[PDB]
């Protein structure tokens, strides 16, 4: 009982301190620490929401029984929410001050969190010594379930989170395969399908540059939807610049040492662009000013082979 009113005093200060937060980052002041991103905080998160879990269980266990342990169960529970407050606070920065919205919607699943396990203890004092029969001992059994059904949300909100944080990520992981596959077809020793002029190649050549640009610029603006745009040009341009590279160099008009030196920088070009998109995916990891910076140097190591390319296409003809 008197752990309960303590507890309810102690919730109402989480909760308190919480608002604070919604309003730092309803303002748009609440800004990320150096360059975290919500995956420094999410293992933290989940981890502090499912100890809540097992809490809940021992609340609901200790309501009948001693006074010190339905005591010990609300001291635990409220340790352990004070923790996911504190964790979901920091989460929520590190989304960063132009995701306001988002990091409002994650602290709100949090203060619900909070305000149900205020209910939680509520009831658990209010089931204090009661036995089976008590409408107070169903009361508890539903206060439980709906402390779960608020921290079974947080952990999916927390999931569409980190999916939303990801997909541009993810996406690029994908085309970096998807690259991998198509230089794997291009070194492999079968025929292109077709052979091509020189002017189709230095156009598919040129199309790299524009792709190389636009990687860059996802890496500084590190903009999950930038990535996307990112990942789709770059299978293509790829895909297009070898599909033409060998289907010019394979032309029967071009001498062999011309089609080996696009063939190799062919392959020079491409790995150097999975160089860059190597470091665009560790720059969203830890988006600082210096990750940012040495993407200007994979894109230049990439614009050398393409120098290489268009003289290989133009000795061609």
């Amino acid at each position: 009982t008197q752990a309960c009113i303590t507890a309810a005093s102690a919730v109402s200060g989480i909760i308190a301190d919480l608002d604070t937060t919604i309003m730092f980052a309803t303002a748009g002041t609440l800004n990320r620490e150096g360059a975290e991103t919500f995956a420094d905080h999410r293992e933290g998160i989940l981890k502090t929401a499912k100890v809540l879990v097992e809490d809940t269980k021992v609340l609901v266990q200790n309501a009948a029984g001693s006074q010190e342990k339905l005591a010990q169960a609300a001291q635990s529970s409220v340790a352990t929410i004070t923790r996911l407050a504190d964790v979901v606070k920091l989460g929520a920065a590190s989304l960063g001050a132009e995701d306001p919205e988002t990091q409002v919607v994650l602290i709100n699943a949090v203060k619900d969190v909070a305000k149900a396990l205020g209910d939680l203890i509520s009831a658990t004092k209010a089931a204090a010594g009661k036995v089976g029969d008590d409408p107070a001992v169903w009361q508890l059994k539903n206060s439980a379930k709906v402390m779960v059904t608020n921290v079974t949300s947080l952990l999916k909100t927390v999931k569409a989170v980190e999916d939303e944080a990801t997909k541009g990520t993810r996406a690029l992981e994908a085309t970096t395969e998807h690259i991998r596959q198509e230089l794997a077809v291009f070194c492999s020793p079968e025929p292109p399908a077709k052979t091509s002029t020189p002017e189709d190649f230095i156009r598919m050549t040129k199309g790299i540059t524009m792709a190389t640009a636009k990687a860059v610029a996802a890496g500084n603006s590190c903009r999950q939807e930038d990535v996307i745009a990112t990942a789709n040009l770059s299978r293509r341009a790829i895909a297009d610049m070898l599909r033409a590279c060998k289907e010019a160099a394979f032309h029967p008009e071009v001498a062999p040492d011309v089609r080996l030196r696009a063939l190799h920088y062919g392959r020079e070009c491409a790995n150097g662009y999975l160089e860059l998109l190597d470091h665009v995916l560790l720059t969203l990891q830890k988006p600082n000013p210096d990750l940012k910076q040495q993407l200007t140097g994979h894109s230049k190591r990439v614009a050398g082979s393409v120098t290489e390319l268009i003289q290989a296409a133009e000795a061609m003809k």
